DNA sequence: GACCACGGCGCC
DNA sequence: AAACGGCGCCGTGGTC
């Protein structure tokens, strides 16, 4: 390309050089675009930003982030990148992408501009024709990309003081278990060291292996082999004791304190989205979707999740959302109906494990309820469920019979679903998102099969995914209007932040746009919760 | 110091 | 662990 001085002209793309992958912490090493056979090379990154109508280019998201960080609002444009992921979500890296459709990701911000031009143009051409993938691009991932750089240049605010007082408690905690798991064994050890425990744990205390590692062939230590082993000798409960505890005090109370951003003052994540094989988001650095909240101390970790002074924080999370999904995919009258009488299957399902009236389920029973209920439509084994539930194998096999035989249409669209997935060599969501699973004609049954479950499963949760980022990009302008503030999503919940005053009108207001965001055979019913911090705004 | 595979596990 | 699906991060063991 020639040379040409900054500025560029408008409509030109982007070409950028971050210190660090993370947008609210990087410095912004170089700028430059590229348009009409000319490279505009930026001799002050920061200051010709403000030269820049929109970040137009691969992972605009980045670059507006860093905008707005700076005080600039900047909004992402196209971004070759959402083509890509579009046409196969295996496209997940502009490394990938670039090497497969024409170029090379380099480290000069020149060469980085000229690239997303040219990606976008043969990108661009590949999507003639796809009408269907051209909505989701137009209607839902361009403008989610501007919503999504808002959430991460806001933040959350994290009581970091709390967090770090309950660091030396856990710590004491810690120190007891692992004392008395080193008396149990007679010995210390790297308790964090699994190949140390498991020679503990077989050879040296002689209990039963019960599973083997999956690329090792390892004597496994997993949970689920220690519940197993939990009355054969007392150090068994004290490693599961000491495992939650170093896992939550490792990942999330040590770490997350650290990671305040000076000028905010709050906790900023990443939303990734094209990082998922189903339409997905996902959340990096740090990821803020596998907060705790199972646990006492998990809860207590979540609580450090807390609204701004004067603000309070509004929790919405979709009813059922992929059982609600699968009754419009399959359109099976049972289950429809169950949706329209206003049943809740994961309570039921609860009620029947541990043999209680659906009044007396509370929400860690329920939580239970979940991995039985989705566990066993998407291809769970009686062996399984019948370890997850301490039931005899025959009782297992029974549930998962009528499961399926109390919802008829549900295996006739599986089949269905994957027919189609081998003749076309992809499955689809509702709005025709795609996901290739060329394994779906594998020769190997174990490999067929595990390919089959990934298979059906997208259509269910990409749709839920579909109709979530949906009402992300309806939700987020009438929130601006509030003065309220888009925070975090859950893959089917979204954390909203607005002023006291503000907070009952908000939820509700958010309550219905996500409900009447795209109507299906059955009702979307969305639960909303307001408190001073995550836990509180949950319950 | 960084990167890796692995086992393991937090969430949805 | 076991024929649930989808993620990212931890420490370990290891290389470079
Ligand atoms: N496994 C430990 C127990 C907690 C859990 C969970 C899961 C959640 N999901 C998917 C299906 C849900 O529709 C979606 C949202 O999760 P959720 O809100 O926790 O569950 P749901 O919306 O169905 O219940 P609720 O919001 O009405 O309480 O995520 C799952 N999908 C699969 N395949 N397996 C799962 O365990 C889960
Ligand atoms: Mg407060
Ligand atoms: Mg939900
Ligand atoms: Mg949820
Ligand atoms: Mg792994
Ligand atoms: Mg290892």
């Amino acid at each position: 390309l020639e040379e040409a001085p900054w500025p560029p002209p408008e409509g030109a793309f982007v070409g950028f050089v971050l210190s660090r992958k993370e947008p609210m912490w990087a410095d912004l090493l170089a700028l430059a675009a590229a348009r009409g056979g000319r490279v505009h090379r930026a001799p002050e990154p920061y200051k010709a930003l403000r030269d820049l109508k929109e970040a137009r280019g691969l992972l605009a998201k980045d670059l507006s982030v860093l905008a707005l960080r700076e005080g600039l609002g900047l909004p992402p444009g196209d971004d070759p990148m959402l083509l890509a992921y579009l046409l196969d979500p295996s496209n997940t890296t502009p490394e990938g992408v670039a090497r497969r459709y024409g170029g090379e990701w380099t480290e000069e911000a020149g060469e980085r501009a000229a690239l997303s031009e040219r990606l976008f143009a043969n990108l661009w051409g590949r999507l003639e024709g796809e009408e269907r993938l051209l909505w989701l691009y137009r209607e839902v991932e361009r403008p989610l990309s501007a919503v999504l750089a808002h959430m991460e240049a806001t933040g959350v605010r994290l009581d970091v003081a709390y967090l770090r007082a309950l660091s030396l408690e856990v710590a004491e905690e810690i120190a007891r278990l692992e004392a008395e798991v080193f008396r149990l064994a007679g010995h210390p050890f790297n308790l964090n060291s699994r190949d140390q425990l498991e020679r503990v744990l077989f050879d040296e205390l002689g209990l039963p292996a019960i599973g083997k590692t999956e690329k090792t062939g390892k004597r496994s230590t997993s949970a689920a082999v220690l519940e197993a082993l939990r009355e054969a000798h007392p150090i068994v409960e004290k490693i599961l004791q000491y495992r939650e505890l170093t896992k939550l005090k490792s990942t999330y109370i040590d770490p997350l304190p650290d990671l305040i951003h000076p000028r905010t003052g709050r906790l900023h994540t990443r939303f990734n989205q094209t990082a998922t094989a189903t339409g997905r988001l996902s959340s990096s650095d740090p990821n803020l979707q596998n907060i705790p909240v199972r646990t006492p101390l998990g809860q207590r970790i979540r609580r450090a999740f807390i609204a701004e002074e004067g603000w309070l924080l509004v929790a919405l999370d979709y009813s059922q959302i992929e059982l609600r999904v699968l009754a419009h995919l399959s359109g099976d009258e049972n289950l429809i109906r169950v949706f329209q009488e206003g049943r809740d299957i994961h309570t039921e399902t609860a009620s029947w494990m541990f043999g209680v009236p659906r009044e007396a389920v509370d929400p860690l029973m329920r939580r239970a309820a979940k991995t039985i209920n989705f566990g066993v439509l998407y291809g769970m084994s009686a062996h399984r469920l019948s370890q997850e539930l301490a039931i005899p194998y025959e009782e297992a096999q029974a549930f998962i019979e009528r499961y399926f035989q109390s919802f008829p249409k549900v295996r006739a669209w599986i089949e269905k679903t994957l027919e189609e997935g081998r003749r076309r060599g992809y499955v689809e969501t509702l709005f025709g998102r795609r996901r290739y699973v060329p394994d779906l004609e594998a020769r190997v049954k174990s490999v067929r099969e595990a390919a089959e479950r990934m298979a059906f499963n997208m259509p269910v949760q990409g749709t839920a995914a579909d109709l979530m980022k949906l009402a992300m990009v309806k939700l987020f302008p009438r929130l601006e209007e509030m003065g309220a503030r888009m925070l975090l999503q859950v893959h089917d919940e979204l954390v909203l932040e607005a002023p006291k005053e503000r907070a009952e009108a908000v939820a509700r207001l958010a309550k219905e746009v996500m409900e009447g965001v795209y109507p299906l055979a059955v009702p979307l019913e969305v639960e909303v919760g307001i408190g001073e911090d995550w836990l509180s705004a949950k319950e």
